[PDB]
């Protein structure tokens, strides 16, 4: 494992082909969960910001971008969707919690709360997965589609197997998060497969 | 009766099954009233914040948004509109006033008086009402349509029997609203229906 | 004659009947004059702010707005309009004066000074009028149309025989104006016919 | 000679007669120069600020308007035109300096500096000439357009018979100009012909 | 080698003739780079900044804009474009950084710096360059083309064998830049032809 | 008493001043009328066709078009609009009737009945008026503006003291009308005044 | 008893107050129905054609007309839409079928099946209706909308209490309509309230 | 079996319910295919023509229409467009054909050819299905989306085992199609699940 | 002088050189004057066809297409513009009069008049031209503007010093030309200076 | 060689990779052609109809649309682009011959002539070629753009070393060519590389 503190993964181009996959020790099915990252792109299109993906079960827990100003999460192949106001293009922080027990998705863009959504109440999202960047999957760890991948640049992921409150998030977002025992940065375990550099985050 | 204060009713997805039933001990005819709430939803189309229907009456008092900048009043079925500037998406503070005597509706957005508009002079809102925050009625109690749906964060909710001043009405935006005789948020009687969680308010 | 201070004319509803007669003590024909006053409302069609008619003359003088950040001013049939920066919806403090010498209208908004316009060089406006607030006078103090009847909140209504200069008109818009002898709103004659409320001044 | 300090031309009504003529002492050949005024006009149309004409040729020198935010020179019937982002309506000051050795345009809109333009290097803008302010020259100070002519404020008006630095151009801007050398806005000589009044000047 | 420090080329005119050839020393084929210069125009088309073209090879290094707030940069015949938010028209600061061992290109407006691209990873763009200005290249020196010619100002200009860190990037922008070694603005050997002046830099 | 067939009155400028005054002897007041006329106009803009006002009344009889394919008809100040599918631009045949009890407005565009509209009941048009073609009338004879100005042809100008019925307004279509008793074509009693010139039909 | 043969009901202007009041002996409920009539008008706007409402039943049976092209039909507060290419504005032949074993709703125009819709299976149209052209009624014969008044000419009026086949659909828009017995413009019960005139069907 | 000769299948409305199963003699996997059949819908939306599915193979073979002048084919969850100009709405005969061993696609609509398409060659279509009408399913005979639904009039179904030519498509396509032997309209066999009228075909 | 006839005069490309040269025995100055040629280009800019420039003078006559259905006529550099119906792009004959004591200009595209216009009423155009095709000239002989230059195809190109009756123009259409007594195609002296070719004329 | 009467070549996807290679034995500079074919495609983007490259030398005889009514020829880089009235989608004949000694583009759409270009005069085509259909060349053979793809139906391709005269490309559109001397339909040398297949032309 590797600290990537004041580092990020440059996705520099389109194409089917630049991934980084992340490797974590998840032997347990996920009930509660907080996602946090920062992203850098210019893109107009549809991008996956985030794909986790479990054997025989397409879309277990997807954040994707579907357009400016909108982002969606997929449970289980369900989705929900809450808007913002953002300037394009602009850096962002992204932190995304969901819950088995209420259903409740929780979006905070930039340290401030999206509006609530829910879905999948009472589903366990299962473990054993394969975690991509730059790239969706359609299989398992696999089946990628150009017209869907990242071209930008991400840092400051942190994965926590619980649901953060606010200050936590503000916490993660103002640059000092509580040590994250999914996915953590400063001790992560990628591979880089084709077109990926790690460089220096300026834009912070 | 329950103490709802830092919390809110969320409205997960759009549907015709979830809402929630507000009960009042109310046996008098409203001739003034005062209605406060904070929402926060992501709705494009158009959608109902407080539904009042009673015996054989519909939309006897209604606060429906018609689209973004343009809140109506429903009185005994007579309409008004006062339109206001507000970014969306984005929470909002309502405060709506009523009298009898005079017919002046008043409209309060994030502590700012909106143009005043005049309906039903000389009249009187029933008693023995189902009200209901979620969806909108068209018949008592039920006959819900999901177009019409309530989907996101309800708080904050209070009624008086009173044209509350702008000095009060100000203060239920500041966070310390005074104790209501109708609704009160820190007293209330409810009963929810199909998906509607209660998590704390996040978004001041 | 009343006293009017902190209080408006809301016109709550859209009428073809619904209008405030003013009589003031005007026995000479107008050369030079100032009218002042306040205005909040959420009308995107065409209006009619301050209609003044005499026997066989129409608008002999008239302030009119035919859209957001544009009013007029017709002086004995002739027509002047200037155009200005305003938000929508967001109240108004109208300002006109009228030269008879130069025939220089001046237009103020907010306290600002609008493109100077001019008409009817060496013109008397008519005496013995008839005033009305809240319709458009297309006859002797009649023949109203729906689609030019203002409905808001007017207030702070104040006209003088002589052209104002900067500074006192500055002193309109903060307030504290100087004492009228046309038409004062301190001590005004008035006459109430249909639906029109007198309630306090909030939006300043 | 007219002193003219605080106060302003208005040209009253859109007009194919109404002109002010300026005389000029200097019947010399123009080798450098420049051009300060300011104007409040809420026109969406093009229109000519200011027109400079010799006997037998047109627009020897030509500052014109094609719309809001565009302003344009002529220098012996040969253009130039620089962009400029500007609120409308609102009171605007243009400084223009045209050196004939360099040809080098320099336009200054609110004393920020516009993209240097060229044009006629090597060139004399003739002596003898007409100058006329409300109306745009076709023959020598005649042949006007309807569609060309200004109506709004002019003031401030300070010619010189050299590129004015920088520095001198926001002293302009400012209120307090240099002396002037071919026109002088505190010792003016022109002509009034059609309908156009003396005002102050209450918009700075 | 002359010290042009508070002055600029100003291309005054849309032309298919007028450039500015600047000379370099430098006979190792560039890996590293830096570029950066200030350029104030007011052109809606696209134009190229800065053409660096060798023998039988075109569009060796291009800085090149399409359209306002997107920027390309060219390395052997291949593009990526990088998009900004930035007022039209506005005076603004560029420096394009590239580094073959990773192929990241790294553009900064203003200071900001835009989404990482990447190209030509393990090229080394050829040495032995006709560099020009004005103009954009599609020969070695020549073939230049009317609608790709930029009219406007251009000044400060550097270029250094080497990837600037953020840090000596804002040293650039706040105009106390670091020493270049291939292209110097206070001693660059460069050859005026057609027509093109130089004079003070006041736009900032 | 001049005989127009095959001839038009073409205005061919764009003006203030060119009008035709059309005198008719009838001292009667108005009950029931038809009137015809072929027009060819490439204006988009509006304009008046037809001018009819009398003593302290405005538009007591007016043909106006408001834009392509929209025709409308006032009578004692009020108004009715019909539009109908056309070219542009189009040589139009044009004409009306206003039976005084019924109250009904007859427009027959092209031989094509439009949609009737209702106007004015129990109510006579006045007479000695002062009827203009070329111009639009908002006084006795005069008050002309330009932006409601005619220019282009017009032709075979028949009216009527009677309603006509369907197999009348065909013949007049056609070419070959009959006698009118009002206005007639073959014998009309004008007036030019400035740029309007007489010319041989060409069109049909 | 009235042969309305040839002639037309002219709703001649925009009201709360003009309409016809039809009368039929049918006291049945309604099985199945066919409605027939000719329809010319020029608005824009939305209208019913053909008002059927029962005691304490709103929208017991309306014809409605949504926009341009798009045609609606209620039985008993339920509704279907159906849609057509059509010239506007133009002359009309509508026909409606109604069937309650099926529900199948049947919209003919100008002798044009429309695509079949569906509704209110097994249901009865209630009897002893109050009837209205030219408005849309809200209650039991009165509560009208001005913004739903119909303006226009309606002709050729027929109701049957059969579902009437193709041919006789065909035979209503060629001008031979077969005997009907609920309403027959042959011989209709009809009372004109406010403003209605009965003038020639000319536009066929 | 059943004679449905011109009879139609009408879907009266919007719905997840609404459905008609078609039974076929195929046990044989598909290699070639042809299939007709007449609609007519005024639906804008996206909506399934023809659904069929086998066990876990989803979208096996579906004509589906995206939107106006677009029509779709899949096999075997691929698929391929073809545009034509169409008047909307309008009563449509649509032909598709696909060829194994080429893997075209060929689209007739009213006669006439589009583009040849190519998808999956060599493939084999999965014998055993489920063809639905009016709904699009999703699941092996089930899981129907509501915004897919086939609202409308659906008749003359063939399905024949090979690719027809030209003549026997346009033959198909006047009236007279040769004995199909997959689904054959004049001998059918189906199951109505829902509201699904059987009546006479009126648009042909 | 040579034979044209079934033969045009190509521009086959936007130039600024391309140009040619048509003499005229005609030493009178031009009182009536008719000039008609065909075209057939494929420009959406705007264009010249006919420039005609004398000694000291400006556009004494110029026939300029500003955009598609507008054809202009210039006359001692006076503007009258007509708009007509007509498809792009494709091949048009265009005939022009004026007559000098009318000022009438009659405008005849492919046998269609358009709506006289009129200028210079009393103006005869000077002798000792210097007759352009495929430019726009700004001096005599010179000064072309490659953003005017026509491109295209012109054949049978006539000028008579005669206003033509509309049946010799009907007649000039139909390839029946009367012996020009100016401007003769099948005799023309002709001075060809650039790239432009002539071949036979196809497009008729 | 291959006698491909009746048939055309259906590339049946976007690709970059399916083509179609052209063999003519060609070994002399081509002065002059012709090149006829006919096109069936529903593609909306840009692409190219016929690509032709020689070693070294990139888009020598090269057909190109650009888009919708836009034909576009290359020769030796060099371009012209002539502009047609054309229904999307539809198939097409297209017809384009280059003549050297003049450098006149002639193309014919459908037998109809396009404005006649010029591009080139006196070049001469390079031999030894690399002929290919459903993609355009960017190197000897190869190097394809997606983007550029062709998709759909083209037969009948024949081309002459000479240039057409009118009756012989009208005989090519009626469906009986002169036989070509450079590429024969009815004997034609091809190599298909990926998905491509031959099928009946159906679409004439
Ligand atoms: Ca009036
Ligand atoms: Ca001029
Ligand atoms: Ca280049
Ligand atoms: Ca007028
Ligand atoms: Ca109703
Ligand atoms: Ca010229
Ligand atoms: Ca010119
Ligand atoms: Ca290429």
């Amino acid at each position: 494992h590797t600290d990537l503190s004041g580092k990020v993964f440059v996705f520099p181009r389109e194409s089917v082909t630049d991934h980084v996959n992340l490797i974590t020790p998840l032997e347990k099915p996920l009930q509660n969960f907080t996602l946090c990252f920062r992203a850098y792109s210019d893109l107009s299109r549809a991008y996956s910001l985030f794909s986790y993906n479990t054997q025989g079960r397409d879309n277990e827990l997807l954040v994707y971008k579907e357009r400016v100003g909108e982002y969606s999460l997929y449970i289980g192949r369900h989705k929900v969707t809450s808007k913002v106001i953002e300037k394009f293009p602009a850096p962002v922080h992204i932190c995304v919690s969901w819950e088995s027990s209420s259903g409740i998705a929780e979006f905070w863009i930039n340290g401030t709360p999206l509006v609530k959504k829910g879905l999948r109440q009472g589903y366990f999202v299962e473990a054993q997965p394969k975690i991509v960047l730059g790239q969706e999957q359609d299989s398992y760890g696999g089946k990628f589609d150009r017209s869907q991948s990242f071209v930008g640049e991400i840092g400051d992921l942190y994965m926590w197997d619980s649901v953060l409150p606010p200050e936590n998030i503000l916490s993660a977002y103002q640059g000092t998060p509580l040590p994250a025992n999914i996915l953590d940065w400063q001790a992560l375990n990628y591979e880089i497969r084709g077109y990926v550099i790690i460089k220096p985050l300026v834009w912070v």
